[PDB]
């Protein structure tokens, strides 16, 4: 929901921004990368931590 | 690294794209949102799972 609303989906952005500069991305895209930036470095971490064998039901 | 290189940072994008349409975001930003999209729904999950008390050293 946050990744969808962050940029509000390129579908509407490209249009609302169509009447301006791509800076819209520098606004949303720059944060859209930072949002996943944390998730990018943490998720990889979560995957390694969880592994597969470990679970304990 | 993937969130940085995905869009290659708005700093360079806004410039390389400066000579074109914002579609660049629909290209990178749309995927930048999907990338975090998975992380957005999974990370929130990882946070809840990890909690704080549980750890077992």
């Amino acid at each position: 929901s946050e990744a969808l609303k962050i940029l509000n989906n390129i579908r509407t952005l490209r249009a609302q921004a169509r009447e301006s500069t791509l800076e819209t991305l520098e606004e949303m895209l720059e944060k859209l990368e930072v949002v996943v930036n944390e998730r990018r470095e943490e998720e990889s971490a979560a995957a390694a931590e969880v592994e597969e064998r470990t679970r304990k039901l």
